[PDB]
DNA sequence: CGCGCGGGA
DNA sequence: CCCGCGCG
């Protein structure tokens, strides 16, 4: 019973009531932005608002509550109506807050009933120098229970489900709400420039009569001088307004082993007036779903006022479209504040909006299923199978002989020997082209492998996969591999928990880990992860088309690619891809940054859009958008470059790994494509110098990540070993050593490295940042494609023009404010679904895995 | 090159 | 708050 609750509430009374628990037969925490982590780490009790749990329901991460019938007697009806999605109860109700009338008893002992007694009531205390009503005009949640009171909806709802097709932000009732918001604003009752901070000073500080607010306001105004009341929200044409009611709820997650027992620890140790009474000590619980406790609290009256409105208004929606509602409606309002649209073009313009991107969300999910079950261009076959086999086990034979001639196996010059692990190892540099791995200095016996992966021996499976997964290492001289998936997410933990242990470094925990993984220096391999048919970290559909394998194990399980290990032999293409690197560095490219604290410090280049910097318009980091516009030679030839540097490095892997273009075409959107590196699932690109990383997931990246590693100077490396701990394995960079793995759901780190000599170790990933590529399809989809870069050469030029006249603090007015025009134009194109990639739309990331096979053998 | 300013949130 | 940016 490990139960998740937001920061800002009661932990220490509900860790009150479970200690009173604990007796009679638990750990309560805090962790940052837990609406966020809760969607994508379910694979616990969980206390949030039922708006996201509606999300969950359809996302299946938390269990249908089952409650006696004499129990849900004990809340009150409502908020079990918030709590059922497609007919079944996701949650426990708790706490009800909306919004209500706060009121300076001093200036305003009777608060008006009515919205239209307002404006005649700013005229009297404006000749005393105050005002009426000063409230949040800026989001749309605190002036919709005023537009909504006449009529006027989010979504149509009947049956138990809300109808997405069925918007009200166009109907009379909300026509005559927003032309009353808008017509106070006129007579300057109210200024449309009035948000949370202003209205909020204004009422503590006595300068206005009331305020809109909810139950967090309270705390703020019982330290301040004002003698306040909260009462019921002012009619409108006689009707209740209708503000938005938010049920704090708690819900059991269907990954959960405790289910009856938490069950029972809800029901009678929490809602009763005891385990409530414990809670609201600690924090203030505002209004509550328990009847018995209720009518205790409601003796304070701002409580009474407080379920009030909360009944007098509408449970909010918990679908996610509503995303959609809350930003055509933000709009709406605005214009129609500031005179950019009549209140009835405004209402109209966003009832259209909201339901088009309704409708697009809907069929985005359903698009997303498709791409997360779509299958590679089958190859596979018994007959190909068969004759692949062949072609293996020869290569085989044909690489066992060269190795007898040759005394050893070698990659490049590196004596290759599995017997050892090599700890530290010399490069010499001959002559001007890369440093080569010549010698193991150091070494122990190399660990065997972790129980959970297996090395494949039979020539006849290595077919099976490679047919299947589109992976065709060099034949006769790789090593396929197959991981248990349960056991690599138990993995996966315990390496993100070493690297937590140790201080968010290599320490003791770490280099345990590292002590038993296993070397694969100078070798060419792949690791496949294997998934049982469910009869959680990665999501095959079994339904999918099924293939006979020829390994009976296999038989009820789905495999994917996790990881490949390749050598890339030196020639055309390692001296291609080095000589960008070195073009780039020497042009002054790379844009230097420190990452995960001060962990190392990378370079980075590629197609970035910084937000942060104000003036970024267009496509690359600040030193790429100067150098356009600076150069007195060709103004792409930095782009030539590293269109040059993804594709080599693309069309390198690309050849060994035929899955690779096929994620590239699943995943890129047409309008996400010219911001990607050439024809690459590349955006961004990292480089390293003798830097060690510490043992981490990437979220926020592309399925598949590309690590590449050379050498300049000769010398000794001793660490600096890449470590895929729970593959349990590790190797040594050599000559032009490639890593190809799943970094969403793979650990990887680089250990610490000392070295001997000038020898420096060049780190570098390729990879899919969607952040930047998402902004920059929206981009160019407000501005144009091809407009950017000369709307870039503007912003450059009006910035350093006020920078040379009114000094460098009227250069920041000038960036910030092209910040707040870009920033307009790219949430318009994202409200429309305008996207550089595919998301999943329940995580907000990409898949964990793609081309899942199901093996099948009756 | 250390450090303030800065954006999205 | 983080695989930026530009100023002293
Ligand atoms: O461990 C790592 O090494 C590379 C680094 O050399 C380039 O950033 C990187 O991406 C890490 O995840
Ligand atoms: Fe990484």
């Amino acid at each position: 019973l490990v139960i998740w609750i937001n920061g800002d509430k009661g932990y220490n009374g509900l860790a009150e009531v479970g200690k009173k628990f604990e007796k009679d037969t638990v750990t309560v925490e805090h962790p940052d932005k837990l609406e966020e982590k809760f969607p994508q780490v379910a694979a616990d009790i969980i206390f949030w608002a039922h708006d996201r749990f509606g999300g969950y329901a359809q996302s299946g991460l938390l269990a249908e509550i089952t409650p006696a019938a004499a129990f849900q007697d004990k809340l009150y009806p409502f908020t079990w109506d918030a709590v059922r999605y497609n007919g079944k109860l996701i949650a426990y109700p708790i706490a009800v807050e909306a919004l209500s009338l706060i009121y300076n008893k001093d200036l305003l002992p009777n608060p008006p009933k009515t919205w239209e007694e307002i404006p005649a009531l700013d005229k009297e205390l404006k000749a005393k120098g105050k005002s009426a009503l000063m409230f949040n005009l800026q989001e749309p949640y605190f002036t919709w229970p005023l537009i909504a009171a006449d009529g006027g909806y989010a979504f149509k709802y009947a049956a138990g489900k809300y109808d997405i097709k069925d918007v009200g932000v166009d109907n009379a009732g909300a026509k005559a709400g927003l032309t009353f918001l808008v017509d106070l604003i006129k007579n300057k009752h109210m200024n449309a420039d009035t948000d949370y901070s202003i209205a909020e000073a204004a009422f503590n500080k006595g300068e206005t009569a009331m305020t809109i607010n909810g139950p967090w306001a309270w705390s703020n105004i019982d330290t301040s001088a004002v003698n306040y009341g909260v009462t019921v929200l002012p009619t409108f044409k006689g009707q209740p307004s209708k503000p938005f009611v938010g049920v704090l709820s708690a819900g059991i997650n269907a990954a959960s082993p405790n289910k009856e027992l938490a069950k029972e620890f809800l029901e009678n140790y929490l809602l009763t007036d005891e385990g409530l009474e414990a809670v609201n000590k600690d924090k203030p619980l505002g209004a509550v779903a328990l009847k018995s406790y209720e009518e205790e609290l409601a003796k304070d009256p701002r409580i009474a006022a407080t379920m009030e409105n909360a009944q007098k208004g509408e449970i909010m929606p918990n679908i996610p479209q509503m995303s959609a509602f809350w930003y055509a409606v933000r709009t709406a309002v605005i214009n129609a504040a500031s005179g950019r649209q009549t209140v009835d073009a405004a209402l109209a313009a966003a009832q259209t909006n909201a339901a088009r991107a309704a409708a697009m969300s809907v069929a985005l999910a359903s698009e997303y299923q498709l791409v997360q079950n779509a299958q590679l261009p089958q190859r596979w076959s018994q007959s190909a199978r068969k004759s692949l086999a062949i072609l293996e086990a020869t290569a085989r034979k044909e690489a066992t002989a060269q190795m007898e001639a040759a005394g050893g196996s070698f990659c490049g010059q590196f004596p290759v020997d599995p017997a050892f692990k090599v700890l530290s190892l010399e490069y010499s540099a001959p002559n001007p082209d890369i440093a080569r791995a010549i010698r193991r200095v150091d070494s122990v016996p190399n660990p065997p492998l972790p129980s959970h992966v297996v090395a494949i021996q039979s020539t006849a499976v290595d077919a099976d996969l490679s047919l299947a997964m589109g992976v065709s290492l060099t034949p006769g001289r790789h090593t396929s591999y197959l991981v248990d998936a349960r056991a690599l997410q138990q993995s996966n933990s315990a390496a993100v928990a070493a690297r937590k242990a140790d201080g968010d470094k290599w320490g003791p925990a770490c280099d345990e880990m590292f002590r038993g993984c296993r070397c694969v220096t100078g070798q060419e391999v792949v690791f496949y992860t294997a998934v049982k048919e469910p009869a959680s970290l990665f999501k095959p559909s079994f339904d999918g088309p099924a293939f006979r394998p020829s390994w009976g194990e296999l038989s009820g399980k789905a495999t994917g690619v996790v990881a490949c290990v390749l050598q890339v032999p030196i020639g055309k293409e390692t001296d291609i891809i080095c000589a960008e690197y070195d073009n780039l560095v020497s042009k002054g490219q790379f844009a230097t940054v420190d990452r995960f604290g001060g962990d190392h410090t990378v370079n980075m280049t590629g197609n970035a859009l910084i937000q942060n910097d104000g003036k970024a318009i267009s496509k690359g980091y600040a030193v790429a958008h100067r150098a356009r516009v600076t150069s007195n030679v060709y103004g792409k030839a930095n782009d030539v470059s590293l269109q040059r540097l993804a594709e080599t490095v693309w069309s390198v892997v690309e050849k060994r790994l035929s899955f690779m273009p096929a994620y590239r075409d699943l995943v890129i959107t047409e309008q996400g494509k010219p911001f990607m590196l050439g024809a690459t699932a590349t955006n961004i690109i990292s480089l390293t110098e003798n830097q060690g990383v510490m043992l981490h997931l990437d979220t926020d990246d592309g399925v598949w990540t590309i690590i590449l590693w050379f050498h300049r100077h000769s010398g000794i490396i001793a660490g600096g070993e890449f470590v895929l701990p729970s593959l349990g394995i590790s190797f040594q960079p050599l000559d032009f050593t490639i890593v190809v793995f799943a970094a969403n759901t793979i650990v990887h780190g680089t250990r610490p490295l000392q070295t001997t000599g000038k020898i420096i170790r060049w780190g570098s990933s390729h990879f899919l940042r969607f952040k930047d590529v998402n902004a920059l399809a929206q981009l160019g989809a407000a501005y144009g494609v091809d407009e950017l870069d000369a709307k870039q050469r503007d912003q450059l030029e009006e910035v350093d023009a006020a920078n040379s006249k009114d000094g460098v603090g009227a250069a920041r007015r000038v960036a910030s404010c092209m910040a707040a025009e870009r920033k307009a134009a790219i949430e318009a194109q994202k409200a429309a679904c305008v996207r550089g990639v595919v998301m999943n739309p329940c995580t907000g990331r990409m898949p964990s895995l793609l081309f899942w096979q199901v093996w099948r053998k009756p």
